[PDB]
């Protein structure tokens, strides 16, 4: 059984934890539910460590006394289709593979699923570990819980004695990185300095062997990644977020300064010796759309190129680990102003923006937004009993699941069917010009061989490329984006519409000019 | 917030809540929880109580840390039907009331309906305080949440002012008394002598007036009528059963000493 | 009414049969139910058949006493989606009209339905008979009863007075022949020698005007494909089986020498006066794997042509009936083992295999082959009955329907919810390589005229050629296998990463040479 410490002795050393511990609703929370200092105590003082006590990062370490929160968060939501490529016809990019050819998404791409699984399919995916860690059997991949309890009680490693990132499968690729794991897990929370820069006191960082990263690494989505565990109250862990809307001022809401000062992100800083580590923010209120956008963004978790000169932006280097906190239309001038691109189309030659789930980012400016509405109301609402004791689901899921509470308490005038049509007719919509927008990708992108080899100038090429970077980005963004223009049906349009747009003026541009030399 | 306090100070004094408290599950669990005791440990001494400490007997004292156990319990089951008069030919005793007259029950014996209700249907039911206590309207009857919450909450009494049983409605009986209660809540239970017998540290006994002494409880069923509070273990507080079992040898499975 | 034979008499010149008949469990069923001999009988000897005695080949023979097990057999799964065509976005093979152009299959190839159709449905489908056949009406496609009483009794022929395979509509093909029957029917089986060889005693054979065979046959899947009629006991009759397990010494399970030795097959031959004629396999044991390998397997059935030298290789070929009865990864050099290839592809002109339904050899070395599960485990488990006497269902379908029995008896540790989910797991996985192994396939196949119009080399062709025949086997193997993985997800895996890395190789040799040309 668990025996609680003296937290007073811990506080002699410890008045940061201190001040938040003694006032928030975890104050009656003992140290020993989450920390084993026992040799620490025995040999620290003030000034020097001694002995490094043990963190619990697992999630069980809340769920002794949050058991509700905990169940609702490991379900599975087996209509979520597992491991289902979104480069198919039936799925969300039809012509994906063309388009997105030289990027590593092209080896695969899947929908995403239940919370639960999120470290272990980032380590299984065929684009990220070169196939080196996969199930230990195909029956494991039903297995939510067991994932939660530790990505390695499901997953073997192909070569346990070697840590190099390699193919084991001859159509994998090897993308992952140390920054990729921040969205999947803060297990490395201690061990990680902010933004992954290199640090004394970090064992890991951007430049770290990333298959030794993941062998240390355990538990998806842990709880404090949104609640502190001391104060118990709302925070954000992901430096890259903290970074955007505290270090470079752009706040909570971008688009807002009366919301972003309402809502507002106070980052605190730990330290090491003398030197600062890492951060957190804490949140004014317990704002979903924040907590969310830890990962529900678009960003930066890989090496590129800069747009200005073509050379290479590797790990190291700090925009490696970036959140753009922009919405589509300000993105190219966001990517300018990092001078920053992703991948060189395959086919095309252009430079390109890789674009990832920019929910939050599409979010901002929505009716929906803009009436207050947060993530939360709409993926994890309240619970509504008959007769009990209310806690927040913590089964983050589309809607359809609990339309009640989602969507009809607001909208009372509306019957489920009513609010499903509703849905449906925007995603219809959107999806319509997203396989437009592609056809017309497309069209554009088969023109450049025939074009290279009709011995079309470089100038025209180039000024078809430049095309290519805003028809792409206006599509993609949209692919990426989960919704399927739910949360900014308007802005998908108006986006989608200029993607084909300029996917149009590039295929006229290049069949002109294929004709002249003809021719 | 809570703000926990030194258990150790307590403990200088109780050293059976020591015993229990620092070896079981709930070592880590600060007495802030379910005692507010600063002028207790202002007055008391070694022997004497001083200023009497609040302990919380509610349900919800133990739901921060379990709610998945109290939701559970506080379900109401529709479909166990509420108020259902067994002496009925389609219910349990077809002639209970020829076979039971002479009895209490000839005045009202309902089938049971889910727990969280013990305490108010004891409250309610005809043949138990006269009709002096009513659900507040029929539409309390299916908040079970609120039941838990309290008795009194969804309950009203015809007559604050008296204390006596009597029939405020003409087929009503008064045969509740205080024993009943130690099946119902155990809000009393320190309040409560072993028994039911007079104890000059009991507020209430076998004896007591009854009226009184339900306007005293509001909980049903408490969660630590099984588990202790300290220890967190597996126990029992009704007395007539550690009567029955200990006090009188006769164990836990009468028929099978061995289990 | 019936009225039994004097089975003894038969016996003084038919020991073959009375020595099956008296020792199994069919000893009691008289003669008369399959057989009318009157006329035989007063006129044969031991040496002269005299009259041919009537044998009835249709199921009802069987379903006087055993109606559950032909009843469960006939019904039809109304959500096995009916004539639903595979090269379409929605079904197995979006591109397969541009991937296997030069085939007959681009005329149609519909997904499988019920058993109950089969011979019907072989009749009807486009690339069969030119369209010659057709259900009587629109309505007579819901009737497997009566596709089982007799496929003449819901279809027509447009011409009875020609028994020339020739087109009847536009778009058909004239790909039908003799040998296809035999998994559709064994109505022929006394009429049919072993292979489709010639001989004496057979009306067909692999040569006959198929047109005329298909006309004198009525049933499908006759209960005594699987089933001694006289024993009682497991059989096949299906000769190309028998040719590969015993004939040519493969065994029944090639992998697993000792399971093919537990659960092997004994090859009995049928005489036609002092000659051999026909063949069946009795089984050592009830082996759904062997009975199903009848028909779900890879195979010839069709005329091609020679690897070696491009020569006509036509129905009076043997390896015009030919079960390969090898593993994907073995088939390429079984088929340069018989010196066989099915088309050349309309593009690209390279030699490539046809691949059909091989859950068979596909089965093979999976998990749950290697666990003694077998096919009707999973597609014609037993029945469980409150209160009943046991039979095993002959509905052979998907476990989706009967997952109770067909999985999660075995998988106690599953909800059905968990079982589907691993199953979709695995399809989902499986069908994104397919289609991207069809996108790599398609790129490379647009190349060809690209580059034989820029003069690229027939060499360089060749080579293309080469590689064409690698990734349209490593692809086509999984469009035809109906599990779409779920058999054998880690050989899908493996295989279609193969077509991929083979189709990227031939893309570059073409790309690279086509700008060579310009450069
Ligand atoms: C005698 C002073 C002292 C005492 C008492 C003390 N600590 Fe520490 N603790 C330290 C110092 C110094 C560090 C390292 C700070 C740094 O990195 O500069 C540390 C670090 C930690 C860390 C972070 C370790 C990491 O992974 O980086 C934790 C967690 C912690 N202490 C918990 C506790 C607990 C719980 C108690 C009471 C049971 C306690 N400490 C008591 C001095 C103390
Ligand atoms: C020993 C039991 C215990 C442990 C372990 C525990 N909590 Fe709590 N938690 C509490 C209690 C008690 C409260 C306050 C309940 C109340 O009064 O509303 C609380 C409150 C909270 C709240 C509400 C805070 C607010 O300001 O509204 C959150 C969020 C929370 N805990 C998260 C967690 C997380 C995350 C963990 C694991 C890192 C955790 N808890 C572990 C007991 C615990
Ligand atoms: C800023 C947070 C963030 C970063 C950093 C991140 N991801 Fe993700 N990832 C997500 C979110 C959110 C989803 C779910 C939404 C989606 O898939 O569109 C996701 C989903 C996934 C999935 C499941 C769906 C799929 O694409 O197959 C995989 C695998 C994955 N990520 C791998 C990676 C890899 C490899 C990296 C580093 C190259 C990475 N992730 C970095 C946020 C992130
Ligand atoms: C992605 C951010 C996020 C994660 C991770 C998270 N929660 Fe929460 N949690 C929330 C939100 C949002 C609320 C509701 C805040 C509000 O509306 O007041 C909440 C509320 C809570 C509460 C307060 C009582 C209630 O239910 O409203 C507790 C306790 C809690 N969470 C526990 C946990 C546990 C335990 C975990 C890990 C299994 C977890 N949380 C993980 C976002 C998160
Ligand atoms: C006003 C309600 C609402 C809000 C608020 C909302 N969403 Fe959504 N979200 C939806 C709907 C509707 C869909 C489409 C779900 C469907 O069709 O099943 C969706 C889809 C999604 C999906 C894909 C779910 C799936 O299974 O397909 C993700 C991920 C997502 N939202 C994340 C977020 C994020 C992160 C936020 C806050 C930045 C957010 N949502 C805010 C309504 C909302
Ligand atoms: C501040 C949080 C907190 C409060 C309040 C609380 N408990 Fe617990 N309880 C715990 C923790 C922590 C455990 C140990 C969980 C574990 O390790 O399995 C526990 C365990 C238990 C157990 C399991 C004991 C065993 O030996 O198996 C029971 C029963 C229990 N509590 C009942 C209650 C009751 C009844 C109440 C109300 C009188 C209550 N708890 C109040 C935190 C709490
Ligand atoms: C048009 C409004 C309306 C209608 C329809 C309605 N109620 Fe009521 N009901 C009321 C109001 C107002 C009260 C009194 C509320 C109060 O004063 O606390 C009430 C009281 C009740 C009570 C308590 C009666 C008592 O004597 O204390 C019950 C039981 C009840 N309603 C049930 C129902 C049922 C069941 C239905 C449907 C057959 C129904 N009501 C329809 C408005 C309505
Ligand atoms: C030994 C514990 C015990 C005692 C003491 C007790 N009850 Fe009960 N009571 C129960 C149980 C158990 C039930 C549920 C089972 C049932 O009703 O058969 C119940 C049910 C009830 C009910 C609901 C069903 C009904 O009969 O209408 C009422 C009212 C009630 N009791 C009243 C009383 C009264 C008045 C007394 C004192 C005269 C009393 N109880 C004493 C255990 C007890
Ligand atoms: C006159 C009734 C009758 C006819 C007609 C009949 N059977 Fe049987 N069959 C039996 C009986 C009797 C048994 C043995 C039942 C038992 O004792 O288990 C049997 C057993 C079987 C068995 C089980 C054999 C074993 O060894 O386990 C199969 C398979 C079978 N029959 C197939 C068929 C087929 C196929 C046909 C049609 C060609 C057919 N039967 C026609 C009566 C019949
Ligand atoms: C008012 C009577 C009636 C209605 C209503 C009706 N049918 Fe028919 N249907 C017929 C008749 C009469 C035929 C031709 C029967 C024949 O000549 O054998 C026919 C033929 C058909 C055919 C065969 C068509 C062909 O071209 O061979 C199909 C399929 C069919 N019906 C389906 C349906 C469906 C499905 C519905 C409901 C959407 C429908 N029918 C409603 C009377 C009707
Ligand atoms: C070795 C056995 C075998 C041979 C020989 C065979 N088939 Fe099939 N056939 C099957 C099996 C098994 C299926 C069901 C699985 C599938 O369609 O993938 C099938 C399905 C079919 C279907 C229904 C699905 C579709 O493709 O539209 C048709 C029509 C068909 N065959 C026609 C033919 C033709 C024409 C021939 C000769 C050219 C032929 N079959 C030869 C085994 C065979
Ligand atoms: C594709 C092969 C196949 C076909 C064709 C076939 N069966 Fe079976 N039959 C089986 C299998 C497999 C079993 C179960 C053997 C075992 O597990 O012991 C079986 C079992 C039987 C039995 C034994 C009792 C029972 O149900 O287990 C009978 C009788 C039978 N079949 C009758 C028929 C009839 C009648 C037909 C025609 C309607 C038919 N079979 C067609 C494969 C076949
Ligand atoms: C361990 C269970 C299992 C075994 C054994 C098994 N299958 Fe399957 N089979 C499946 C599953 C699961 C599917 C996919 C069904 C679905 O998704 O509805 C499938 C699909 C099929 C299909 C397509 C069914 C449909 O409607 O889509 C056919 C045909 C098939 N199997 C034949 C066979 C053959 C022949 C064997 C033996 C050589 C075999 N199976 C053995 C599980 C099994
Ligand atoms: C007759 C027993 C049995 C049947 C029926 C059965 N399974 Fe299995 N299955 C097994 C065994 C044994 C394993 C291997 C277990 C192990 O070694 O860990 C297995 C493995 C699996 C695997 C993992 C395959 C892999 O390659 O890693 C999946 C997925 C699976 N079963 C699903 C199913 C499905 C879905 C069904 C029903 C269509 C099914 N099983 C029916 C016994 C069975
Ligand atoms: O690949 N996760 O953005
Ligand atoms: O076309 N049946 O393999
Ligand atoms: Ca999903
Ligand atoms: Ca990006
Ligand atoms: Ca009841
Ligand atoms: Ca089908
Ligand atoms: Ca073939
Ligand atoms: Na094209």
């Amino acid at each position: 059984n668990l025996k609680p410490v003296d937290a007073m002795q811990c506080f002699d050393c410890h008045t940061q934890i201190e001040d938040m511990h003694t006032v928030g609703k975890h104050a009656t929370v003992n140290c020993v539910h989450c920390h084993d200092a026992t040799e620490h105590v025995e040999t620290a003082s003030s000034r020097r460590m001694g002995e490094r006590p043990v963190t619990r990062m697992d999630l069980e370490a809340c769920a002794t006394c949050h058991t509700a929160q905990f169940n609702s968060f490991v379900e599975v939501r087996h209509e979520s289709h597992p491991r289902l490529e979104k480069a198919t016809p039936t799925s969300r990019s039809p012509m994906f593979d063309k388009l997105i050819a030289g990027h590593g998404f092209a080896f695969e791409h899947a929908e995403p699923r239940s919370h639960a699984f999120m470290l272990v399919d980032h380590f299984v995916v065929d684009r990220a570990y070169g196939g080196r860690f996969q199930f230990k059997n195909w029956q494991k991949v039903t297995d939510g819980m067991g994932a939660v309890r530790g990505a390695w009680t499901v997953l073997t490693d192909a070569d346990p004695e070697s840590s190099d990132q390699r193919r084991f499968l001859s159509q994998t690729a090897t993308a992952a990185n140390p920054v990729c794991l921040n969205c999947k897990t803060q297990d490395h929370i201690l061990d990680w300095a902010y933004m992954g820069d290199e640090h004394e006191a970090a064992k890991w960082s951007r430049t770290s062997e990333v298959v030794e990263f993941a062998r240390d690494l355990n538990h998806p989505l842990n709880c404090f990644m949104c609640h502190d565990p001391h104060s118990a109250g709302p925070r954000v862990v992901r430096d890259g977020l903290i970074n955007a809307v505290v270090d470079r001022g752009l706040g909570t809401y971008p688009h807002d300064p009366v919301k972003s000062e309402q809502q507002g992100m106070t980052k605190v800083t730990f330290q090491r010796g003398r030197e600062d580590f890492r951060a957190i923010g804490l949140l004014d209120t317990a704002d979903s759309n924040v907590m969310c956008a830890q990962c529900h963004v678009e960003y930066n978790c890989n090496p590129g190129y800069q747009l200005s000169d073509g050379s290479r932006v590797g790990m190291d280097d700090r925009r490696a680990n970036h959140f753009f906190w922009a919405n589509v239309f300000d993105y190219k001038e966001a990517a300018q102003e990092i001078d920053f691109f992703d991948f060189r189309h395959a086919t095309t030659g252009a430079a390109l923006p890789k674009l990832q789930h920019p929910e939050a980012e599409t979010f901002w400016g929505s009716v929906h937004e803009r009436n207050g509405v947060a993530c939360a109301d709409c993926h994890m609402p309240k619970v509504q009993l008959e007769n009990g004791k209310v806690y927040t689901s913590h089964s983050q899921r589309t809607p359809r699941d609990m339309m009640g509470q989602a969507c009809l308490n607001c909208h009372a005038e509306w019957t489920e069917d009513q609010a499903l049509y509703a849905i449906d007719y925007i995603k219809n919509y959107t999806h319509g010009k997203i396989v437009k927008s592609e056809y017309w990708l497309a069209k554009m992108i088969d023109l450049f061989p025939v074009a290279k080899r009709a011995g079309v100038s470089e100038d025209v090429l180039n000024q078809a490329r430049e095309l290519h970077y805003d028809a792409h980005l206006y599509w993609e963004w949209w692919t990426a984006e989960n919704s399927v223009g739910f949360h900014n049906p308007d802005q998908a349009r108006e986006s989608l519409m200029t993607s084909i747009s300029k996917s149009k003026e590039a295929v006229s541009l290049l069949n002109d000019a294929i004709d002249a030399q003809v021719a």
